[PDB]
């Protein structure tokens, strides 16, 4: 009985796919097939992705429950489980209740979520990074719309698909697939070298979603002017209410060379000092 501690096919990431309910679909974004659902050994709400036919590879579809196997962060979306074995696979993480922040900022009570909350949302994600940075990883998919929003403005990073554990500084990708321009440090668009700092680099966008709650990057650029743009020196302006020390932070994020970027120790604790004042 692989599923008994026993057994040499024992995995304790498996979970007993009888013990979950599927209840509401939450799709119709771009995560993949997700469920809201529940525990009943517990409970206890989760989230559920599931797989299907030709879609993707199973291989690829688990390499995102590999990644999070070996994280734990209290702003890093926790895998609860995983259902292999038969059929529509599934991947059972905690539930985050609002949903994405990205969807969240554009449709909140801007005078709840105001330039503290803003500021403690900065802050909690560059905590999730400086683990991930600790700790040589790198996510490669930092975006607003990456990111899940739980009670009490409470911010978690997710989507891990591309997430590697580097053995040096960087990474190179391969040549076959793309990745979102708007996002994308320089040295990832021309020569697709990726590494922590061009993670910071897509924080500084990120900061930039929140600071505006939730306008697209660069509004109104066309996409194949943007690498040249941002070699000519070009960088998105501060948005109307953003504090000069986080615009600042911005442009920090945002420089050309990375090894001119801050690490994300740097960031979280500039974050943290500054949240601290209040
Ligand atoms: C699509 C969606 N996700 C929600 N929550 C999530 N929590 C965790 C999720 C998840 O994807 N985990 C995960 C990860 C991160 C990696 C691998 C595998 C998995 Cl499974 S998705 C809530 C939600 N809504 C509730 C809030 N409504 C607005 C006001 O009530 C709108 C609808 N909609």
């Amino acid at each position: 009985g692989a599923m008994d501690p026993s057994s040499p096919n024992y995995d304790k990431w498996e979970m007993e796919r009888t013990d979950i309910t599927m209840k509401h679909k939450l799709g119709g974004g771009q995560y993949g097939e997700v469920y809201e659902g529940v525990w009943k050994k517990y409970s206890l709400t989760v989230a559920v992705k599931t797989l299907k036919e030709d879609t993707m590879e199973v291989e690829e579809f688990l390499k995102e429950a590999a990644v999070m196997k070996e994280i734990k962060h209290p702003n890093l979306v926790q895998l609860l489980g995983v259902c292999t074995r038969e059929p529509p696979f599934y991947i059972i993480t905690e539930f985050m209740t609002y949903g994405n922040l990205l969807d969240y900022l554009r449709e909140c009570n801007r005078q709840e979520v105001n330039a503290v909350v803003l500021l403690y949302m900065a802050t909690q994600i560059s905590s999730a990074m400086e683990y991930l940075e600790k700790k040589n990883f790198i996510h490669r998919d930092l975006a607003a719309r990456n990111c899940l929003v739980g009670e009490n403005h409470l911010v978690k990073v997710a989507d891990f698909g591309l997430s590697r554990l580097m053995t040096g500084d960087t990474y190179t990708a391969h040549a076959g697939a793309k990745f979102p321009i708007k996002w994308t440090a320089p040295e990832s668009l021309a020569y697709n070298k990726f590494s922590i700092k061009s993670d910071v680099w897509a924080f500084g966008v990120l900061l930039w979603e929140i600071a505006t709650y939730g306008m697209s990057p660069y509004p109104g650029i066309d996409l194949s002017q943007v690498y040249e743009l941002l070699e000519k020196d070009y960088r998105m302006e501060r948005p109307e209410g953003c504090p000069e020390k986080v615009y600042e932070l911005m442009r920090a994020c945002w420089q050309w060379n990375p090894s001119d970027r801050p690490s994300f120790a740097e960031i979280h604790q500039a974050f943290e000092t500054m949240f601290q004042e209040s």
